[PDB]
């Protein structure tokens, strides 16, 4: 049996690699090279330009702490975006709340839709609730041209190497801000605090620009570089995103595998290194 | 430039590898294979049996947290054992306590320690502090053995496959127990949530026997499978170790990079899919 390695000069010196059981499928659509193998352990696994998007094992704790921090904060969300999330895991958590009324996805890349509803059934399922409106774009265009306002904001983007090159700056904020209603909450995936440091300083910087109140989560997942992967929290209000406002206490979120009320605040509680990078900021 | 990679039957179908700058030490000692390099990221690494024990990048999470979560609960320990931590790294964050009077290390090879003394100066630096007394002796036959009793003891083990086999047992922790002063705590290495959820049962099954508070924490540390690792935590009183007692304020623990107040508590926030897990134990 071969082994799927995963390199990649963002995180230089450092690889993680899973034994394939088979590969699923292969190919270069117009954006990006996908591939899908089974795992021997870590069930199906996707992969974007060799770097691993998900697995089976282990995605519900990316999803659920990424939907459910923003989600249990705002009061009654009823227009939410995703930006990227092809897979559909942001939005199979998000059709688990009956006050939503509407869930906008924009993802460039048609394949990995289609990818995700034949060989990721379990998280693409989402697709399938009549709340869900697809739009095949460049989140920065989309954002530029949306005429709706959102309660919320999901930016589920893959790394700054990439179709998501557009998504990490200045301007793309300023979009964000912008297509938020005014008590809006936007969440972005924001990198490793073992190794991108200065990006997270960098995005941070930007976010507190526009953002009255900017805040660092963690979450831990282990077929992501280094174990664990960012949330940048940003809040147009004074209050931020560290304390629900709910508890998600109805049938719909009695399976939920990572996230509860307390995981919540805690993830926001940093090592000491990290709350000193981004003091002065 | 070639790689390390670690492989294992304890984590089958996964794999983490560094890149080696260059091989500085490599030997068969009488319990296991020792290996030091330097990595081109994570400087020096240590490799015991095949297995990553450390690096200089991280060290200070695992080392902090093993630390100072037992150290700030207890009012005023005077007398600490680590079990195994051959390398020092415990024992340079108790030296960091005024009111500690002693510190006995048990550590069953002495090559660990020689090794650390050389290529892991800045881990290995409490061994001149006068305070500190080393035993080289399995830990096994040494808390059979033991006539003082300790305000807490630190299990700083490698994994159960080596000779860190005769600490995974109930017997085992029937001898910490008896080595502890009737309010004295014991943090022990437990494995990573991720995917030694049976054995974080087992273990905690066994303490409970004894110790009328049992917790799990987890610490995030790039370098061990998965990028975590749980501490199994054990009180001989009904308030447990989730709460520190103190604040580390003085100028010795003004460098802590990991360890703070609110991260204490928060390690003790796991994912719902272990709280599940470890409800009916
Ligand atoms: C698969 S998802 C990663 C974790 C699964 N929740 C990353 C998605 O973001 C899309 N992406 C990347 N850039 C963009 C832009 N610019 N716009 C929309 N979607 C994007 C990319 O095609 C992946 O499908
Ligand atoms: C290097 S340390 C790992 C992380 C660094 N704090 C693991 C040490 O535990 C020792 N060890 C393993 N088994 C025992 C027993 N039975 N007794 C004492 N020390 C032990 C082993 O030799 C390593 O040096």
């Amino acid at each position: 049996k071969k082994w799927f390695s995963e390199f990649s000069i963002m995180w230089p010196g450092q690889a993680f690699s899973l034994k394939i059981k088979k590969i699923l499928y292969e190919t270069k659509s117009k954006y990006q090279n996908v591939l899908v193998f089974e795992s021997t352990t870590y069930g199906k696994v996707l992969v974007l330009d060799g770097v691993i998007q998900l697995t089976e094992k282990d995605e519900f704790a990316y999803h659920e702490m990424m939907t459910h921090v923003p989600m249990t904060v705002s009061k009654e969300p009823k227009n939410v975006l995703v930006v990227g999330g092809g897979d559909g895991g942001i939005i199979r958590e998000l059709c688990k709340y009956k006050s939503v009324e509407n869930i906008d996805i924009c993802e460039i890349d048609e394949t990995v839709i289609e990818v995700s509803k034949i060989y990721f059934k379990n998280i693409s399922c989402g697709y399938e609730d009549k709340r869900v409106n697809v739009f095949i774009e460049d989140a920065s265009k989309f954002l530029e041209n949306v005429t709706n306002t959102y309660d919320v904001i999901i930016v589920d983007s893959s790394d700054p190497i990439g179709p998501a090159e557009t998504l990490f700056n200045q301007n793309f904020y300023e979009k964000i801000y912008n297509a938020l209603k005014p008590n809006g909450y936007c969440v972005a995936q924001c990198e490793s605090l073992w190794i991108h440091v200065g990006t997270i300083k960098n995005m941070i910087g930007y976010a507190k620009k526009l953002f009255k109140k900017v805040e660092y989560a963690n979450i831990s997942i282990p077929t992501y570089p280094c174990g664990c992967i960012g949330i940048l929290c940003c809040s147009k209000t004074d209050t931020g995103l560290t304390k629900p406002n709910k508890k998600l206490e109805s049938k719909e979120f009695a399976d939920l595998k990572y996230y509860n009320y307390e995981n919540h605040s805690a993830a926001f509680k940093l090592p000491a290194f990290l709350l000193k990078e981004i003091e002065n900021i």
